[PDB]
């Protein structure tokens, strides 16, 4: 038999037991079919879904494990079963039965839940982000291009544009649950079934949506796994842009925000010294990720139909960014519910280096005045602003005349911070009206994907 | 100014230049909106249209292009109607424009068509696959596992299994636009526009189906480029399988297939060898876009919020991943088209190490038979026949009686490879009927997707 | 404290357990240090280094393992020292110690290990193809470009063609050693240490080469386990290259090998009809290492000085790499070792289509005819022995004449693929004198990367 | 003919092209070659000579190019030399020669050019940082993990931790080249040459080290580049971190260092904003550098040996990753030489919260006390300072003794930052006597890297 080498090169328990519950369903399902099928007398059919669901229990409480000798999870519970209900009983389920398209099937079953799980994290993430906004609606910081300040925006704004991708990401998710929704089982080993099984029926007890239309494709394509893997790798990114955002505020120089005790680590002699962990943990994993996404698709690469052993490689790389996110999401939630903003540092930092000179510019943009006549003025205002060591709100009215009859005492609306985020009042804009009415709708859009994704 | 190292690094009009036209819809659709605003005169409407028709019909004809003192497209284009229209003049245009939304949704504007394009080839493979799949409506060939001969199936089948998951990235495809025809215009460089503008009408005659939630978000997120290198990649991957499948047909020792003088290369001297050139690329190739898209997502990672010179890199490879499937797809459109497959041989080879062992077994299942019983009594079936050296079809009744009761001539309805291929009748099985139904399927779906697509 | 997320994000001793012998090994070293320091009386040396050899040796035999409150392998083993020597014994030994230079010494430590146990499974693949190679040393097959029979080939030289790029892997592996010997000892959490220790006796202590030259970047930098990522993704890729080449010789139409039962999967109602499974895992397998290496340098991306918990994410695809290869290497070596070959089936194949023609045209040219005649030549050659249908060997003297006057009778020597291959009689060819010195050669330059990886 | 599609696909004149000079210098070997079989006429030989020269000093001055019909450079050149010496002293140059091992050869020539060039980019990159650090040899700034602010350390030292790794890679490129410089030249398309010709010879001539030991792998294998692709990513990681310290060191919250006018970008926004876009470039095209990598193992994976059209995809990448590096290697250089640091505010961080207290238990830990006696004190010691919001230095004699008596007067040594990192002494370490000898071992250190890349 086997060699010592092939046996443990083979062996997929250790991270392929997590399919069990998926393969006992699907063991359950098939027991209706060859009941259909007229290969189970009903004498049969208790038998085995006894054994079935005695088996289930005992692989939740822990009763039943893989042993050394197990190849896989599947062998394991055919194993299990057999050990249930006998040799006879138990070899009679195993009529009509493939594994190439057991496999595939199992997998996105599996998938199909984890993706929900996933989803489920990431509307935490989405939510500790809006709960803060509506926490700290009016804090004004200074909103940064290339890390440098450009225009005044509201924390409130920022905070949403890192919970706008998350969004983006559910819907990518509700996409690929409906090219994940497709059932493989009836395809047999890659030609389809001669058993005169209904995949319709199969199809649908299990919770897909549809049977395959081609069972060497069905058999031998993983492009959802691959579809999953980047979802996952996007999302992985996404967060590593917000960790980046709380890495850099968290520093001493920024101090943006303060992080709490629970959720970082502190130094035992620095007393007030705490460390960003969740959100570097997050940065340096969206890496790993990226890598999982890659390396699968390296895999799948230059794949000869129908199934190849080089398939069973599409599991643990998925898997792994999964469990990633398991960790990542919930973590980082609380990082972003726990963190302390300092505002005063933010408002403090806003209209520094005279960033106001561009609304400024702006106004009189809107006021017909030619772009360049506008900048120039704009130009003018700050050296007339630094001249007294002072703000643009507090300039002179007479220098607002004596650089354009066009200034108006009026731009003062927007030569304060306040009057400047509140100036920018379009769909989208970090005015006040607006943040709210994108808050709102982000509430609405989440509870929409969230109810698109129920089963 | 710009040290020469600095210039070197940041020119991009080798690239970038594809541009163009949007640039110019982008400048023409902001001309409209100023003069809604009231910040223009109608002379200077069509005096600025005039100029840009003027530099759009000289950038088709190939007059007007970038110099070397250009840095980018935009910085070109606005010389070219600073030159056709007077240089203030044309600066009036800079009215209520930043660079960060507009690089955003020019490389949009851009994707969108490069999406169809490449959709248009995808298309035209799935094309090339259901026809071949057509005109053998009856060829039966050795089901491939491991690359060794499994069930027989139809060749059809097969070429179908290879349209399958072209039509699932051309899904992908279609959920993909619906994201990135978020129009990022009125987000400004930052913040919202504080002009009085409305996103929404800008983004109706721009093609787009709605604007951004968050200005930050619109200007920072590049996620819809990440996506589109992912489905690139998967469209390549696909090809690269397809590619595989050719590539190991086209061999001496396998004979499956022979390629056109046109569509391969070969040697003066021995005639009858041809090579698989365009399989070999695009595998290759698949390799390649994989590497875009690795790259690209490692390029958004750990990316501060909004907007950073990093995201400049977002374009050249979706660009790269584009132009290699631009050429990569009607090539293998063509390769698949011109094949000739020798019917015969595959015939021949499908029936071979006694396949139709398996079918026996099965049809035993299905008369209610044990599974083990069943598999040895076709290993007896099997050993018979090779002592004899006869296919198991020829022979006689009272060997199958003498290994077992059971097996009535009846047997031998799955013994032949039409047969055999004719047993499995369920959806998506190669069955004749089924595959017909498939490929009808095939063509209605193929068609929807075309139609999804238009705008 | 830290909440159920964080402890939950940063628990790894589920794959950093395996660094437990090297960090009681680092503390066996300090103690040491710390006694002629001045730092420990005698009495306390014997104290510490007692518990270390007998947590050494329960670590070993498994009775002292992590609990699930363990963060990481650092704090069970800690865990285990106190409660064998006391808190007041054990909490001295934290004398100048940081945790920023201990976990990059000890993954260079462990990996220093690992990449010689691969080096040892790449020698053993190398060996069973150099065995093969010696145990066919007059096996003739058809060189494959394109993957289409191109010049007859000594199947040794096959074989050796896939045994040089794994000894380049083991030359990168001598390589990267000298930069993985270098320890980071003494640098503390980054500015270095100051207790006046002396980091290159450290280094010597532990069998590193020197000790770091910047302590800052010795505790930031991880490009020595991205090279080793690497060097494990190239050796995976070869492995694939050579995997490719046996699951297409697997397959029934080319039929260059037999597999074995012991080192495959097939069935056993089909004996003969075997799966190169090894061969296959190997293949995705690299898939999955090269997403490995790629995920690895995008999470080194964009970090800053000096260490940043990012880093942590540098042992588990490293290790993951490692633990395939440890699985893959040995499992080729089997596979390898034992093929069979079907001689007679290659030879047989191998002047096929005219194939041979090809070494005629060189020897015409060789003589120094033109080489477009040569060629002319030859195609004429070519069909006057299609339409007769005899091999080029079988054509009349005055035969050949008629097509060219400088075809002499001696010619026929290269007309035979025996003289063919012999024909090649340059340094890297594949004649029998040259396959061998490059076999012997083969053998030398193996022993000597052997040497090199002794310390 | 070949279809338009394929002839579309096949074009690789847009990036080979950069070849020709080798393809020249190869065509000068095997004139000599050709001499040396004596197949030419010493007429016809110095006619060729004269030809290719005249084709060299044509490809200097650029009168010759590639036209549209020419589908790579090699039948570009054969092209433009038929068309200087004639169709049949031209045409007598074909004897001999295939394509498999001169790409693979021309590639390796032209990759030992580049990788001296990246080499001299890097080496400039580290002589700016070397002339910074000798610039500050006092400047104290705030040592960082998880971007807080940790132990006190010189600014020569982190720049200097910068250079390191560059030195490693240049150590990398060292190694490389010596697997690089292995000529493929005499192993024909597949099995060797028959010409008879010495392969060490024309290895001479062509400047490589040595030929190759087997003619299938020197033409079918490319770990070169693969190896090639990989050091030029990793550069892109190190001149990532770089850059990314750069990045956070130009915010205004940080204020660390001011950028150059030239080396440094002004916002369309603000015009007294100056963005650091070579860094953010860098950290960009680090990942697309990856993506390279990446995608270059991918195409290399499971390719059955031996030419295979798929390797033509090896260059490419390559060639990007060299290109996008002489762009960033000489602009990084100038941006480092062209920093101004503001040494005062770094000076006033480097202290902050107390990070001193970890010196001062570092200090007892050095008397003698044990290490949590140490701390204890360390942390009481912080708490009194605390109180009255002063420094560690500021408490005076009495409340210092009664802490702990262990608390001499000496302390105050390690209290003040300059006395910080004066502590620092061992290798590595902050001290400035040891940062003078690191510059001095790192100056000696890369005129040995420079060195060992003469020829």
């Amino acid at each position: 038999g086997p060699s010592d080498a092939l046996a443990a090169l083979s062996k997929s328990t250790h991270f392929d037991w997590v399919l069990a519950p998926y393969d006992l369903t699907a063991s359950r399902a098939h027991t209706m079919v060859l009941f259909r099928a007229g290969l189970l007398t009903e004498e049969q059919r208790d038998g085995l879904l006894a054994g079935l669901d005695s088996l289930a229990q005992d692989v939740a409480d822990g009763s039943f494990g893989p042993l050394v000798t197990d190849e896989d999870v599947h062998a394991a519970l055919e194993r299990g079963l057999i050990d249930r209900v006998g040799p006879d009983l138990g070899g009679r389920l195993r009529a009509g039965r493939s594994r190439n398209d057991q496999v595939a099937a199992l997998f996105r079953m599996w998938l199909r839940d984890a993706v929900r799980r996933v989803a489920t994290g990431v509307l935490d993430v989405v939510g500790a982000l809006a709960e803060q906004a509506a926490a700290h609606p009016s804090a004004i910081m200074p909103g940064k291009t290339h890390l440098q300040s450009a225009q005044p925006i509201l924390l409130a704004h920022h905070l949403l544009a890192h919970a706008h991708p998350l969004l983006r990401d559910l819907d990518r998710i509700v996409d690929f649950d409906k090219r994940a929704a497709v059932s493989p089982y009836g395809s047999g080993a890659l030609a389809g079934s001669s058993l005169g099984l209904d995949p319709d029926a199969i199809a649908a007890d299990l919770g897909f949506s549809a049977a395959a239309d081609n069972s060497v494709d069905a058999t031998a394509a993983r492009d959802f796994a691959a579809e999953a893997a980047f979802v996952f790798a996007m999302i992985a990114v996404d967060l590593s842009r917000l960790a980046e955002d709380i890495i850099v505020w968290s520093s001493t120089e920024f101090g943006y925000v303060t992080l709490h005790d629970s959720w970082s680590t502190g130094s035992s002699i620095m007393p007030q010294k705490k460390n960003p962990d969740i959100a570097e943990l997050a940065r340096g994993k969206s890496g790993r990720l990226i890598g999982n996404l890659a390396g699968l698709l390296a895999t799948l690469k230059a794949q000869p139909l129908a199934y190849n052993r080089d398939l069973q490689e599409d599991k643990e790389p998925v898997f792994d960014s999964v469990a990633q996110l398991e960790l990542l999401l919930p973590a980082m939630a609380g990082l972003v519910a726990s963190l302390t903003f300092n505002v005063q540092r933010m408002a403090e930092l806003a209209p520094a280096g005279y960033t106001l000179a561009t609304d400024l510019a702006e106004w009189l943009v809107r006021q017909g005045v030619p772009f360049r006549s506008a900048h120039e003025a704009a130009g003018a205002a700050v050296r007339a602003a630094e001249q007294r060591g002072v703000g643009l709100q507090e300039l002179t009215d007479d220098e607002l005349a004596a650089i354009s009859p066009e200034l108006t005492p009026q731009v003062r609306e927007v030569l304060t911070i306040e009057g400047s985020v509140s100036a920018r009042d379009c769909r989208g804009g970090t005015a006040p009206g607006r943040v709210a009415e994108q808050l709102n709708a982000i509430g609405e859009a989440a509870e929409r994907l969230r109810r698109q994704l129920v089963r």
